């Protein structure tokens, strides 16, 4: 679907209303009135505008001349109210001291447009919705209609009246329109702005937001000036009401009034709307039919009328209560209790004069205690509050009892809340949101519901949109529908779509139409599962939560096929399709088909309940294992070697398998070890092997080696055994010792049996992998691959010549000692003296156990403490010296024995392991900042020593870096306080200490003063920057963040306090600084890890853009633009003018160059070069 919707083609909309016989709207606007259709189409445009005039003018130019000069300016739609009595539209204006308009109401044709006196004039403010007002009428000869209108006034206190009672003539050509109710040389029925108040508070105004008649009253909500809140302007929203009926406006009361969430104030009003409550609201928060209540919409806080925070709340008033505020302060004041504070009105506070009186509803002002104010503040019940998204208009509506409010948004999106404090919810509730202007045009405070209450005309700056109260048609499912829960949203079950209650034919009856997801149709099948060979098969229905149908139904399986069906009891009999119709489906889709079984109704025709429905197809299951230990009922028949549904269609009785363990599978054995190049046989188990019948051949086992796939034929020795014959086997590589291989056994050419477990053959060769007697007798005792001496190789038995009765070597359990074991290799090549590393030694023919190996390690004459875990046997020992203290050597030779020292079974490191003692006398910061984050340069002697290596500045951990012979560099933690910290580095066992060598933490240094307060796009200019501690940071840099991207540059440090710095390139071609000159993103200084100086918040840096320079004894004089910027201070370019190496004397000038020259041309300025 589309929105309905009007285009503003030219200029800004100000108003909107809804007339209530014809649906037709009328639109205000900035020197235009419209009249639409109720879908939005254009009826009619009125010109109102663009008029020569001038503000400053009284009585307009028509009347008087003014010396003030005229010109075309556009003239406001201030206000619009429509006069259905008298067929027509008050159109009022501005631009003319605000002179109204009538117009007629089927065709917009001018009746009148009053401007000759005084009060035809209303008011200079050239605002927009400033303005409100109502019109109210009598029968015709009777007292005729009336117009309450507020205004500001802009400081025109003598000329205009902010709020006013005013006469509304038959005819429009009538000089007596907009003439006061009573007029008297004493009081007439308006009110004005004291002067003696604009004097003291300068430009005091009283905005009028919104305005409605109730009961027998007319109330405003107002915005106001701080008056006890010269200095600055802050405004209280208040609320105002007069009878209908005070000629004298004795009646005026103003209360303030806001509400507040979380201790959050909510205080400026943004608009209103009257309405009722429906039963539902009603009820709960205790009042009767007829009992009115005000929706409203205020900002955070007191400030910025003209451009209000984001934040905002909608409120709640009752009437009743608000009725109650007044009575109480009424009957209150006449007790004779303080004064009537009211201050923008009376300077001098008059008292409360007490009275004996029966204070009712119905009072209507008196002589004494006249015009009073209010003190306590009336609080509204919050409903809705946004932070993100601005609120800017309301309104709301009874729907079948329940309240439904819309909300305009700065966005130009309007919420659908049900308010449901009075209802049974924790608090009100959004349902849904809508968009209509989506750029961010803000809606318009005037939003009315059509006249039929079907949709909502919403009006923004440059549009209005006919947005549906109801388009629940989006909504595919119950499900969804009665899930969504804008209150409108029914399903209506037998159509199978979401609308209204009037919308779907025949609701009313029974099971019809649902409104709570509970009601939402459930349906089930009793046989859920049936076969692709089966046809026609008889199915029974069971579904609750609908309709007589006993109008008829059928069963649709899906847009496939149709079979009628009928009822008994609460249950639905229809049948399965044909097999000629079955398959047609679940071709393609294999192993089963989910299908969803719907019921069309016979009345409707629409699907409306579905189901869940399998369609299974056994046969297309190509293995015992799928077949029976599926999911589905399926028998696989062990002779034809084919999944069916049918036991007959297997071959015989006795090869029908319908249990998973009876299944024709291969069972495991100990592994299957093949050597190759060796003839072996490969005996197998397995269960319930077929006995081969008419015209099958027997067994074979098929080997899937990439290299070459051998085909073996075998014998079936009964139903639990098999063999392939006598063969060699081999794969073309040497590249792995041990290959396990996919073997497949198959009957009759292409039956494979089933290999679950998924079995393989390995192919091992004797050693490709293995020149090293410990490494063989390491792998598998399986692969029967052992040790022979006098080849110095390693082959079975089989290949190897038995010369000696022990001439062939195998580690019978490991208990196999390997003949002369070597060191390669040993890390750290150094340790310290006290012990403790971790000695890593990696050899080539060492022991096959650890209980061996352990106290065999030597470190010449230190003990050395093999660890388990670490060990991987015969390739590595990873051993823990001990306490080297007592030893006279400075360095030693690493021995192993095997297991016993014995000659030929011990080995000696090819160099030897040095013994140390590291120590460090310097660090190259001795300074640093307590956040930490310095590059510590620790110079020493035997620093690269040993294993783990952990520096300790006041017990706190360093980051490490690199190690080295002379040094060592690590990256400093934070400090607890500033000062003197010791400095503690431990190598393996060994703690090493310098009490003369100390750090000295420093208090983190601070950023006052960038002195030029900008640079250009390439940066690359000088910077005096000025702050404190500067010195304790050994590399400072500057940080831009211009864009996406961040960019850094350094600093040289002079003093403590001085520092001087090449400002940072931001050179983006995504983004360029405009000639005005534009704050980066973020802007500071990295010093180690004082991050607080990473971001600057007060900063006012400046980026302006990157020279133009055009190409071919007197001077030289090189012209074009962007040669000067405008830079605050005095700053500039230092400019240097080039001629092969010599610079010239030269004074610069904002379009031009003046070079010195004595008669390949080079200007330089930063970073900058041209020719
Ligand atoms: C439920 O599912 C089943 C199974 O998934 C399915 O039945 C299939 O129906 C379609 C028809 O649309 C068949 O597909 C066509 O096959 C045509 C030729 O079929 C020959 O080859 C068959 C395959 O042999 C394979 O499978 C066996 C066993 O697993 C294996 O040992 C082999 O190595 C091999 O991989 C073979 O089964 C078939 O023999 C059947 O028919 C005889 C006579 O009725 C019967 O006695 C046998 O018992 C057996 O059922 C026959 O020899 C072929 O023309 C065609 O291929 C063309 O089109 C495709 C696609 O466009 C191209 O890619 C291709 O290049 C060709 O141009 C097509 O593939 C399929 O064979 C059936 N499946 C089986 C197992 O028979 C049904 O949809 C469902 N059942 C029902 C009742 O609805
Ligand atoms: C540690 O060292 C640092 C830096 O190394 C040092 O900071 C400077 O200290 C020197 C003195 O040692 C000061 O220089 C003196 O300035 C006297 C006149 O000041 C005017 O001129 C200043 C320099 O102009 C240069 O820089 C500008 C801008 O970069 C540039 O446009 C020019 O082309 C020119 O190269 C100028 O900065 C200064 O403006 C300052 O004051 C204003 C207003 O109060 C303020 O708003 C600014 O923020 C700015 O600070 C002003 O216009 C000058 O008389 C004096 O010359 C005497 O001394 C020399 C050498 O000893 C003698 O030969 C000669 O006979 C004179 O007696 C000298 O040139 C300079 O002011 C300091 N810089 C700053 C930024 O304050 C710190 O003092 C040292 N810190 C510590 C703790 O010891
Ligand atoms: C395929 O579709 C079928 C629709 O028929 C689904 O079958 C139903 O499966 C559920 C469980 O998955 C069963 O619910 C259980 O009922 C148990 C009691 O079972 C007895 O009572 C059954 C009905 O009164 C009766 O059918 C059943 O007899 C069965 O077993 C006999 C011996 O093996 C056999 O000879 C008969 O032919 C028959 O199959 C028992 O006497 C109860 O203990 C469980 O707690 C559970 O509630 C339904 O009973 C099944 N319906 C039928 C008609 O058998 C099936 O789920 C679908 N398959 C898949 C994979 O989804
Ligand atoms: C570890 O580092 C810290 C910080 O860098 C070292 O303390 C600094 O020592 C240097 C020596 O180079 C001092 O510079 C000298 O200051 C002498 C006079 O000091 C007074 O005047 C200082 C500047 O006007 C003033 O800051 C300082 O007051 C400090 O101490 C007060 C009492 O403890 C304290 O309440 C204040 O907050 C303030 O920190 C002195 O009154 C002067 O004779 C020299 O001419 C030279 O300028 C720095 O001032 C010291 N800086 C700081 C921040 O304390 C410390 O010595 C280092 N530790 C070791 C063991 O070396
Ligand atoms: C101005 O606004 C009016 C309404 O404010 C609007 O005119 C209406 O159009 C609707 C359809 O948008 C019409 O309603 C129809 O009523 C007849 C019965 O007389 C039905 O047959 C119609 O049903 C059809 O449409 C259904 C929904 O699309 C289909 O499901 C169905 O199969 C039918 O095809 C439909 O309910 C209606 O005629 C008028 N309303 C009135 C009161 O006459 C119009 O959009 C706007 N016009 C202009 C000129 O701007
Ligand atoms: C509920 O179910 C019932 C029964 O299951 C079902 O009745 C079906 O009605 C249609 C008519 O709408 C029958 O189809 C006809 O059969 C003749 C042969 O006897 C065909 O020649 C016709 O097919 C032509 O028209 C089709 C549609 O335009 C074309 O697709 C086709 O090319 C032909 O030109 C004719 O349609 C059908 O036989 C029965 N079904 C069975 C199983 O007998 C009905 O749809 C449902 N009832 C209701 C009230 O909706
Ligand atoms: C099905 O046939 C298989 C294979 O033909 C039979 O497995 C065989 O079981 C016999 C025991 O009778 C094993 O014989 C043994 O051989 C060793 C020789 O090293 C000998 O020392 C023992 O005295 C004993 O005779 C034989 O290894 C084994 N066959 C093969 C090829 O490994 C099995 O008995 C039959 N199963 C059933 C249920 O009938
Ligand atoms: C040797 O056999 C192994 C194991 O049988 C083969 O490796 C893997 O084979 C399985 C089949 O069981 C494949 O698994 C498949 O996974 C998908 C997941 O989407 C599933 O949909 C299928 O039903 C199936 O189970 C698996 O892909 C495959 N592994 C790899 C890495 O491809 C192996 O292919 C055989 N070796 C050689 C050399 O052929
Ligand atoms: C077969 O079913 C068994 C028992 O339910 C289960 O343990 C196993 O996962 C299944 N195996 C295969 C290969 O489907
Ligand atoms: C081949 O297999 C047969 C039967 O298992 C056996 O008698 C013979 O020893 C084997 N021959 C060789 C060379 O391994």
């Amino acid at each position: 679907p589309a929105f309905r919707t009007f285009v503003a083609s030219d200029w800004g909309l100000t108003h909107l209303v809804v007339h209530e016989q014809t649906g037709e709207v009328y639109v205000g606007a900035v020197n235009r009135i419209y009249k639409l259709s109720g879908n939005l189409t254009l009826l009619r445009a009125h010109v109102t505008g663009p008029v020569e005039d001038n503000e400053k003018c009284y009585p307009p130019p028509s009347v008087q001349s003014c010396p003030h000069g005229l010109g075309s300016t556009d003239n406001v739609n201030k206000l619009l109210l429509l006069d259905y009595a008298a067929n027509r539209l008050l159109a009022c204006g501005s631009a003319s001291q605000g002179i109204c308009q009538f117009l007629r109401l089927d065709d917009l044709f001018k009746l009148g447009e009053p401007h000759h006196r005084k009060e035809h004039y209303l008011s200079s403010v050239r605002e927009a919705g400033s303005m409100a007002g109502v019109l109210i009428a009598g029968p015709p000869g009777q007292g005729q209609a009336k117009l309450f209108v507020g205004t500001p006034i802009d400081g025109k206190s003598e000329y205009f009246p902010t709020l006013s009672s005013r006469r509304l003539m038959a005819n429009e050509e009538d000089a007596d329109m907009f003439g006061f109710v009573y007029q008297d040389e004493f009081v007439s029925s308006q009110l004005k702005i004291p002067s003696d108040t604009l004097s003291k508070f300068p430009a005091f105004d009283i905005y009028y937001v919104y305005s409605f008649r109730s009961e027998q009253f007319v109330y405003y909500l107002t915005l106001q000036l701080d008056t006890q809140l010269a200095g600055e302007h802050f405004f209280t929203s208040k609320i105002v009401r007069l009878c209908v009926n005070d000629p004298k406006f004795y009646s005026y009361v103003e209360f303030p009034i806001g509400c507040e969430q979380a201790g959050v104030e909510y205080r400026l009003v943004q608009d209103a709307y009257l309405s009722r409550p429906g039963q539902a609201l009603a009820k709960q928060l205790g009042l009767a039919e007829d009992e009115e209540v005000l929706f409203t919409v205020f900002a955070q806080g007191q400030k910025n009328r003209v451009k209000p925070p984001k934040e905002s709340a909608l409120c709640l008033f009752t009437l009743r209560a608000i009725k109650e505020k007044i009575k109480e302060r009424i009957q209150s004041c006449y007790r004779g209790e303080g004064k009537l504070s009211l201050p923008w009105l009376l300077n001098k506070e008059l008292g409360c004069i007490n009275s004996p009186l029966q204070i009712d509803d119905d009072f209507c002002g008196q002589d004494f205690n006249q015009p009073l104010g209010g003190t306590v503040t009336i609080e509204g019940t919050p409903l809705f509050v946004d932070k993100e998204d601005g609120l800017t208009a309301v309104a709301a509506y009874d729907y079948q009892g329940r309240t439904v409010v819309f909300a305009g948004t700065r966005s130009g999106r309007i919420r659908k809340i049900l308010v449901d404090l009075a209802n049974p919810s924790g608090r009100p509730a959004l349902a849904y949101e809508s968009v209509v202007a989506q750029e961010g045009n803000p809606i318009l405070r005037d939003l009315v519901l059509s006249p039929n209450r079907q949709y909502l005309y919403a009006m923004t700056e440059k549009q209005v949109t006919q947005v549906p109260v109801e388009s629940c048609v989006q909504y595919t499912s119950c499900e969804l529908c009665l899930g969504s829960r804008d209150p409108h949203c029914g399903w209506c079950v037998l159509h199978s779509i979401c609308s209204r209650q009037d919308a779907c034919e025949r609701a009313e009856e029974p099971q019809r139409f649902a409104s709570d997801l509970l009601q939402c149709v459930q349906l089930t099948v009793q046989p859920r599962n049936v076969s692709v060979t089966m046809s026609q098969v008889p199915l029974v229905l069971q579904a609750w939560n609908v309709p007589d149908l006993s109008a008829g139904v059928n069963c649709s399986f899906e847009d496939f096929t149709e079979t009628e069906s009928i009822l008994e009891d609460g249950r639905i009999h229809c049948h399965s399709p044909s097999a000629r119709e079955v398959a047609p489906i679940t071709q393609g889709q294999g192993d089963q088909r989910v299908v969803k079984l719907y019921l069309k109704s016979k009345e409707t025709g629409k699907k409306f309940a579905s189901v869940d429905f399998v369609f299974y197809n056994c046969s297309v299951h190509q293995s015992c294992l799928a077949c029976v230990n599926g999911s589905f009922p399926c028998h696989w028949c062990k002779y034809r070697h084919v999944c069916t549904n049918n036991a007959a269609d297997c071959a015989f009785l006795e090869g029908r398998v319908n249990m998973s363990e009876d299944c024709p599978q291969i069972l495991p054995s100990t592994h299957i070890y093949v050597p190759v190049g060796v003839v072996k046989p490969i005996t197998l188990a397995a269960r319930n092997l077929p006995q081969p019948q008419s015209g099958q051949r027997g067994y074979e086992c098929l080997f899937h080696i990439p290299g070459s796939p051998a085909r073996v034929t075998a014998l079936r020795f009964n139903s639990s055994s098999l063999q392939c014959q006598n063969s060699s086997y081999s794969y073309e590589g040497n590249d792995v010792s041990d290959l396990p291989v996919n073997l497949s056994v198959v009957w009759n050419g292409n039956f494979v049996i089933d290999n679950p477990q998924n079995i393989q053959a390995h192919l091992y060769k004797c050693p490709a992998l293995r020149q090293s007697c410990g490494l063989c007798l390491k792998a598998d005792p399986r692969f029967e691959c052992g040790w022979c001496v006098a080849e110095r190789r390693c082959s079975l038995r089989h290949h190897c010549p038995a010369d000696s009765p022990a001439s062939w070597m195998h580690a019978h359990h490991g208990s196999s000692r390997c003949t002369d074991p070597k060191i390669l290799k040993l890390s750290p090549e150094t340790g310290p003296r006290q012990g403790g590393t971790r000695l890593t030694i990696t050899g080539e023919n060492l022991g096959l156990r650890f209980e061996d190996v352990r106290l065999g390690v030597h470190v010449g004459k230190v003990l050395c403490s093999p660890v388990e875990s670490e060990y991987i046997s015969a390739e590595q020992i990873v051993c823990e010296i001990g306490d080297a203290s007592t030893l006279r050597a400075h360095d030693a030779l690493v021995e192993v024995c095997v297991r016993d020292c014995s000659l030929h079974y011990r080995a000696l490191s090819p160099k030897r392991f040095t013994f140390v003692t590291p120590t460090f006398y310097r660090v190259s910061p001795s300074r640093g900042p307590l956040s930490g984050g310095t590059w510590i340069g620790i110079e020493g002697s035997h620093l690269n020593a040993g294993s783990d290596v952990a520096v300790s500045i006041g017990g706190r951990p360093c980051s490490f870096s690199w190690r080295n012979s002379r040094e060592i560099r690590c990256l400093t933690p934070p400090g607890h306080t500033p000062g003197s910290a010791p400095i503690v580095i431990n190598i393996n066992r060994a703690q090493l200490s310098n009490p003369e060598v100390k750090y000295n933490y420093t208090e983190d240094p601070t950023i006052l003063r960038i002195d030029p307060e900008w640079s250009i796009n390439s940066g690359g200019t000088l910077l005096t920057v000025t702050g404190t501690n500067l010195a304790t940071v050994r590399e400072p840099r500057i940080r831009a963040k211009y864009g996406g991207i961040e960019r850094e540059n350094s600093c040289m440090v002079y003093n403590d306090t001085t520092m001087v710095c090449r400002a940072p390139s931001i050179d983006n071609p995504k983004r360029s600084p405009p000639e005005l000159g534009e704050r980066p993103d973020e802007i500071g200084f990295i010093m180690d890890n004082v991050r607080t100086l990473l971001v600057l918040n007060s900063s006012s840096f400046l980026y302006y853009p990157d020279p133009v320079l055009e190409p071919l004894s007197s001077p030289l004089i090189l012209k074009g633009r962007n040669l000067l910027p405008p830079a605050p201070g005095n700053s500039r370019l230092n400019y240097t003018v080039l001629i092969g190496s010599t610079p010239c004397i030269l004074t610069v000038s904002e379009t031009q160059l003046l070079c010195e020259a004595p008669n390949k041309v080079t200007v330089r300025a930063g970073g900058f070069e041209f020719s």
